[PDB]
């Protein structure tokens, strides 16, 4: 279609926004459950019962609630990035999804649907050990093979976002089957540091199952996509 992610965000084409309104960041972290591999990527998943755990302000017209984040990485530290800023990849991205409890009966529903979710995008760049991403590398040898799951205690995603919260907003896609245009994205423009050993962990996972023949799990990003005449707005200026 005409509204497909990931794109390439260039200074160019971003257009100052005033009018978008202060993004309320707020996640029950006792609404974790368990991270498992899709055999896609790694994912953390959430209850979403709770109408507090979500986000509101900024782009949309109501609140969105937490249901899962995962993470998209490469083969090396020169790429991994869906998004690029001005050209430029990141070793890694991490997604936060939400989903429309106003305008959808359900995530599976909303998912696919006008406007089902809203994604946080943060990109992750090698730097400091990260403290909160800890937390999840430690686990990640008990699913490093296709549909295994690991039981998780309470975890804020918040504690994953960079402190500057200034973004870039535009409609796209999923970026995995069946890339529905269902999604309103929020890039955040400052990355996340992470060292180079955590970001490794994420490279023994693999896309093969349990018996089947060794397939790592690398290079689980999707290539970029024409911006079209689509407005990436920013909040900052
Ligand atoms: C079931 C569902 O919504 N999953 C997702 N597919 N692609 C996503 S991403 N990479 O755009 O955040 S989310
Ligand atoms: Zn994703």
């Amino acid at each position: 279609g005409t509204r497909q992610s990931p794109i390439n965000i260039q200074w160019k084409d971003s257009v100052y926004d005033p009018q978008l309104a202060p993004l309320r960041v707020s996640y029950d972290a006792a609404s974790c459950r368990y991270l498992w591999n899709t055999g896609y990527f790694f994912q953390v998943e959430f209850d979403d019962s709770c109408e507090d755990s979500g986000i509101s302000g900024g782009p949309l017209g109501n609140h969105y609630r937490l249901k899962q984040f995962h993470f998209h990485w490469g083969a090396t530290d020169e790429w991994g990035s869906e998004h690029a800023v001005d050209g430029h990849t990141y070793p890694a991205e991490l997604h936060l999804v939400h989903w429309n409890s106003t305008k959808y009966e359900n995530y599976k529903k909303a998912s696919v649907g006008e406007n089902g979710l809203a994604v946080i995008g943060v990109f992750l760049k090698l730097g400091a050990h990260h403290q909160a991403l800890q937390k999840l590398v430690d686990v990640l040898p008990e699913v490093r093979h296709k549909d295994t799951q690991v039981a998780m205690g309470p975890f804020d995603p918040s504690c994953l976002m960079p402190a500057c919260r200034d973004y870039w907003t535009y409609p796209g896609s999923l970026t995995t089957p069946p890339l529905a245009e269902s999604v309103t994205w929020i890039v955040q423009k400052t990355p996340v540091e992470v060292s180079p050993s955590q970001l490794s962990m994420f490279r023994t996972l693999l896309f093969s199952g349990r018996g089947e023949e060794e397939d790592v799990m690398v290079n689980n990003y999707r290539p970029l996509q024409p911006l079209r005449d689509r407005k990436l707005r920013s909040s900052f200026r």
